[PDB]
RNA sequence: AUGGCUGUCGUCAGCUCGUGUUGUGAAAUGUUGGGUUAAGUCCCGCAACGAGCGCAACCCUUAUCCUUUGUUGCCAGCGGU
């Protein structure tokens, strides 16, 4: 079940009320996740995400901070992956139709 | 009443647009920030991403050197004084 080995809970105080349900945290100041229910949602995740890689993946791995950018330009970078690791340019979905040309220009680089 | 022309702040660093986003809306962001530049100059940052007019460059001149050209200009080495 849990395979988590030290990646438990974080964030001292900060919390946000609406996440109360995945908290059964305390020790110090700063709460525990939920350890038995985080994993239950590995279930669903992977699977609709799975059930949306056959049907043809098409991801995106978002996430940025000078403290795991490349942690994710890796074998996630690779496979029916694309990823963003830095600084999320703003719009750049719903401007994707400016922006697209932002890629134009990177290749005929 | 005007065309054209001109002083002027000021060769100051400014003025804007599209798309995105935001606000019920006038509007806002971009162009609020940290540095730095002569500069909206540039670099970082950034719900913005990009662009146009101004800044800059392309123009004249000046300072070095090469090619060409030697009269009406020049005289280094020559012969004539
Ligand atoms: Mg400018
Ligand atoms: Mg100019």
């Amino acid at each position: 079940m849990l395979k988590a080995g030290v990646h438990f809970g974080h964030q001292t105080r900060y919390w946000n009320p609406k996440m109360k349900p995945f908290i059964f945290g305390a020790r110090n100041k700063v709460h525990i996740i939920n350890l038995e229910k985080t994993v239950p949602m590995f279930n669903e995740a992977l699977a609709e995400l799975n059930k949306i890689a056959s049907r043809k993946g098409k991801i995106l791995f978002v996430g940025t901070k000078r403290a795991a950018s490349e942690a994710v330009k890796d074998a996630a970078l690779s496979c029916d992956q694309f990823f963003v690791n830095h600084r999320w340019l703003g719009g750049m979905l719903t401007n994707w139709k400016t922006v697209r040309q932002s890629i134009k220009r990177l290749k005929d680089l």
